[PDB]
Protein backbone atom coordinates (compact mmCIF):
# COMPACT_ATOMS: atom_id res chain seq x y z
CA UNK A 1 0.00 0.00 0.00
CA UNK A 2 1.05 3.60 -0.69
CA UNK A 3 -0.83 5.45 2.69
CA UNK A 4 1.52 5.21 5.31
CA UNK A 5 0.10 5.76 9.16
CA UNK A 6 2.24 8.67 9.09
CA UNK A 7 2.30 11.32 6.15
CA UNK A 8 4.22 14.39 5.50
CA UNK A 9 2.59 17.66 4.03
CA UNK A 10 4.09 20.04 1.44
CA UNK A 11 1.47 22.64 -0.11
CA UNK A 12 1.35 26.30 -1.88
CA UNK A 13 -1.91 28.42 -2.05
CA UNK A 14 -1.67 31.42 -4.81
CA UNK A 15 -5.61 33.23 -4.90
CA UNK A 16 -6.84 36.85 -4.32
CA UNK A 17 -9.36 38.43 -2.37
CA UNK A 18 -11.58 41.10 -3.74
CA UNK A 19 -8.73 41.15 -6.45
CA UNK A 20 -5.92 41.67 -4.13
CA UNK A 21 -3.79 38.42 -4.26
CA UNK A 22 -1.77 36.64 -2.21
CA UNK A 23 0.57 33.76 -1.55
CA UNK A 24 0.64 31.13 1.40
CA UNK A 25 2.88 28.00 1.59
CA UNK A 26 2.56 25.30 3.64
CA UNK A 27 4.78 22.20 5.55
CA UNK A 28 2.76 19.71 7.83
CA UNK A 29 2.11 16.01 9.43
CA UNK A 30 -0.65 14.19 9.53
CA UNK A 31 -2.16 10.44 10.17
CA UNK A 32 -4.36 9.49 7.18
CA UNK A 33 -6.06 6.39 9.57
CA UNK A 34 -6.60 8.86 12.64
CA UNK A 35 -8.07 11.67 10.18
CA UNK A 36 -6.15 14.31 11.99
CA UNK A 37 -3.61 16.48 10.74
CA UNK A 38 -1.69 19.80 11.83
CA UNK A 39 0.40 22.50 9.53
CA UNK A 40 2.63 24.99 9.97
CA UNK A 41 1.29 27.82 7.56
CA UNK A 42 3.75 30.62 6.00
CA UNK A 43 2.34 34.13 3.92
CA UNK A 44 4.76 34.60 1.12
CA UNK A 45 2.97 37.25 -0.90
CA UNK A 46 0.41 39.97 -0.17
CA UNK A 47 0.99 40.46 3.67
CA UNK A 48 -0.09 41.45 5.47
CA UNK A 49 -3.70 39.76 4.57
CA UNK A 50 -6.15 42.08 4.98
CA UNK A 51 -9.36 39.78 5.36
CA UNK A 52 -10.23 36.54 7.88
CA UNK A 53 -7.84 33.71 7.85
CA UNK A 54 -10.83 31.43 8.54
CA UNK A 55 -12.15 31.85 5.13
CA UNK A 56 -8.66 29.64 3.70
CA UNK A 57 -8.96 26.75 6.44
CA UNK A 58 -10.65 24.41 4.58
CA UNK A 59 -8.91 25.30 1.67
CA UNK A 60 -5.45 24.40 3.16
CA UNK A 61 -7.49 16.76 1.85
CA UNK A 62 -9.93 13.93 2.59
CA UNK A 63 -7.49 10.97 3.26
CA UNK A 64 -6.67 13.04 6.37
CA UNK A 65 -10.21 11.40 7.52
CA UNK A 66 -10.84 8.58 9.64
CA UNK A 67 -13.30 5.69 7.42
CA UNK A 68 -14.69 3.54 9.49
CA UNK A 69 -14.83 -0.54 7.36
CA UNK A 70 -18.08 -0.43 6.25
CA UNK A 71 -17.98 2.98 4.35
CA UNK A 72 -15.82 3.27 0.78
CA UNK A 73 -12.89 5.76 0.92
CA UNK A 74 -12.68 7.54 -2.16
CA UNK A 75 -9.88 9.03 -1.26
CA UNK A 76 -7.26 6.77 0.02
CA UNK A 77 -7.86 4.42 -3.15
CA UNK A 78 -6.99 7.30 -5.60
CA UNK A 79 -3.29 7.19 -4.65
CA UNK A 80 -0.90 6.85 -6.00
CA UNK A 81 -2.36 8.79 -9.10
CA UNK A 82 -3.90 10.87 -6.58
CA UNK A 83 -7.33 14.08 -6.87
CA UNK A 84 -8.51 16.78 -7.11
CA UNK A 85 -11.44 18.84 -5.94
CA UNK A 86 -13.21 22.39 -7.07
CA UNK A 87 -15.45 24.24 -4.78
CA UNK A 88 -17.67 27.29 -4.41
CA UNK A 89 -18.27 28.72 -0.89
CA UNK A 90 -21.13 31.41 -0.64
CA UNK A 91 -21.30 33.66 2.02
CA UNK A 92 -24.55 35.50 3.55
CA UNK A 93 -23.90 38.46 2.98
CA UNK A 94 -23.07 37.90 -0.97
CA UNK A 95 -19.36 37.01 -0.63
CA UNK A 96 -18.61 34.02 -2.94
CA UNK A 97 -15.40 32.25 -3.31
CA UNK A 98 -13.75 29.53 -5.16
CA UNK A 99 -10.73 27.37 -5.18
CA UNK A 100 -9.36 23.90 -6.77
CA UNK A 101 -6.80 21.20 -5.28
CA UNK A 102 -4.69 19.26 -7.25
CA UNK A 103 -3.13 16.51 -5.07
CA UNK A 104 -0.58 13.93 -5.93
CA UNK A 105 1.74 12.02 -3.92
CA UNK A 106 5.79 12.06 -3.74
CA UNK A 107 7.33 9.52 -1.14
CA UNK A 108 5.48 9.86 2.15
CA UNK A 109 4.36 13.42 1.16
CA UNK A 110 1.16 14.82 -0.44
CA UNK A 111 1.56 17.94 -2.50
CA UNK A 112 -1.33 20.19 -3.05
CA UNK A 113 -1.39 22.93 -5.72
CA UNK A 114 -4.00 25.08 -4.28
CA UNK A 115 -5.98 28.34 -6.18
CA UNK A 116 -8.13 30.59 -4.25
CA UNK A 117 -10.41 33.15 -5.42
CA UNK A 118 -13.02 35.26 -3.62
CA UNK A 119 -15.21 38.32 -4.73
CA UNK A 120 -18.16 40.41 -3.33
CA UNK A 121 -16.88 40.87 0.27
CA UNK A 122 -18.52 43.50 1.87
CA UNK A 123 -15.99 46.19 3.13
CA UNK A 124 -18.03 45.92 6.53
CA UNK A 125 -18.65 42.65 6.55
CA UNK A 126 -16.51 40.33 8.91
CA UNK A 127 -14.67 39.17 6.56
CA UNK A 128 -12.93 42.53 5.42
CA UNK A 129 -13.51 43.86 9.24
CA UNK A 130 -11.73 40.51 10.48
CA UNK A 131 -14.07 39.60 13.17
CA UNK A 132 -14.39 35.92 12.56
CA UNK A 133 -13.56 33.50 15.60
CA UNK A 134 -13.68 30.06 14.78
CA UNK A 135 -16.11 28.00 12.57
CA UNK A 136 -18.50 25.49 14.32
CA UNK A 137 -18.13 21.65 13.98
CA UNK A 138 -18.99 21.47 10.18
CA UNK A 139 -20.82 18.17 8.61
CA UNK A 140 -19.76 17.40 5.29
CA UNK A 141 -22.29 15.34 3.30
CA UNK A 142 -21.28 12.99 0.15
CA UNK A 143 -22.64 11.64 -2.85
CA UNK A 144 -22.04 10.80 -6.04
CA UNK A 145 -23.18 11.96 -9.20
CA UNK A 146 -21.52 11.53 -12.95
CA UNK A 147 -19.56 9.19 -11.65
CA UNK A 148 -17.81 11.20 -9.09
CA UNK A 149 -17.91 12.47 -5.68
CA UNK A 150 -19.91 15.80 -4.83
CA UNK A 151 -20.75 17.09 -1.54
CA UNK A 152 -22.29 20.07 0.32
CA UNK A 153 -21.95 21.60 3.89
CA UNK A 154 -24.00 24.51 5.87
CA UNK A 155 -21.26 25.46 7.78
CA UNK A 156 -21.19 28.60 9.96
CA UNK A 157 -18.22 31.05 11.93
CA UNK A 158 -18.83 32.07 15.17
CA UNK A 159 -18.17 35.97 15.29
CA UNK A 160 -16.67 38.65 17.55
CA UNK A 161 -19.31 39.46 20.48
CA UNK A 162 -21.38 36.58 19.71
CA UNK A 163 -23.83 35.54 16.98
CA UNK A 164 -22.40 33.22 13.70
CA UNK A 165 -21.69 34.09 10.11
CA UNK A 166 -23.11 31.27 7.53
CA UNK A 167 -21.13 29.68 4.38
CA UNK A 168 -22.69 26.97 1.87
CA UNK A 169 -19.82 24.78 0.93
CA UNK A 170 -20.17 22.62 -2.83
CA UNK A 171 -17.09 20.33 -3.46
CA UNK A 172 -16.50 18.42 -6.76
CA UNK A 173 -14.08 15.22 -6.03
CA UNK A 174 -12.45 13.80 -8.88
CA UNK A 175 -10.14 10.63 -8.63
CA UNK A 176 -7.57 10.18 -11.04
CA UNK A 177 -8.02 6.50 -12.09
CA UNK A 178 -11.27 4.52 -11.54
CA UNK A 179 -11.84 3.48 -7.83
CA UNK A 180 -14.88 2.46 -5.80
CA UNK A 181 -17.60 4.59 -5.28
CA UNK A 182 -19.14 5.30 -2.28
CA UNK A 183 -22.57 5.14 -0.92
CA UNK A 184 -23.95 8.55 0.67
CA UNK A 185 -22.61 9.20 4.06
CA UNK A 186 -20.82 12.39 6.38
CA UNK A 187 -17.58 13.76 7.49
CA UNK A 188 -17.75 15.52 10.37
CA UNK A 189 -14.71 18.22 10.51
CA UNK A 190 -13.28 19.92 13.50
CA UNK A 191 -10.92 22.61 11.90
CA UNK A 192 -9.05 25.15 14.77
CA UNK A 193 -6.14 27.65 14.34
CA UNK A 194 -4.10 26.70 17.12
CA UNK A 195 -1.73 29.47 16.83
CA UNK A 196 -0.87 32.58 14.73
CA UNK A 197 1.24 36.21 14.87
CA UNK A 198 -0.36 39.57 15.05
CA UNK A 199 -0.95 39.52 11.02
CA UNK A 200 -1.44 36.07 10.79
CA UNK A 201 2.06 35.23 8.16
CA UNK A 202 2.29 32.69 10.42
CA UNK A 203 -0.41 29.58 11.66
CA UNK A 204 -0.24 26.43 13.09
CA UNK A 205 -3.45 24.92 11.90
CA UNK A 206 -5.19 21.62 13.02
CA UNK A 207 -7.77 19.77 11.70
CA UNK A 208 -9.80 16.16 12.82
CA UNK A 209 -12.22 14.76 10.61
CA UNK A 210 -14.31 11.08 10.91
CA UNK A 211 -16.64 9.94 8.33
CA UNK A 212 -20.16 8.57 9.68
CA UNK A 213 -23.22 6.91 8.32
Amino acid sequence: SVIKPDMKIKLRMEGAVNGHPFAIEGVGLGKPFEGKQSMDLKVKEGGPLPFAYDILTMAFNRVFAKYPENIVDYFKQSFPEGYSWERSMIYEDGGICNATNDITLDGDCYICEIRFDGVNFPANGPVMQKRTVKWELSTEKLYVRDGVLKSDGNYALSLEGGGHYRCDFKTTYKAKKVVQLPDYHSVDHHIEIISHDKDYSNVNLHEHAEAHS
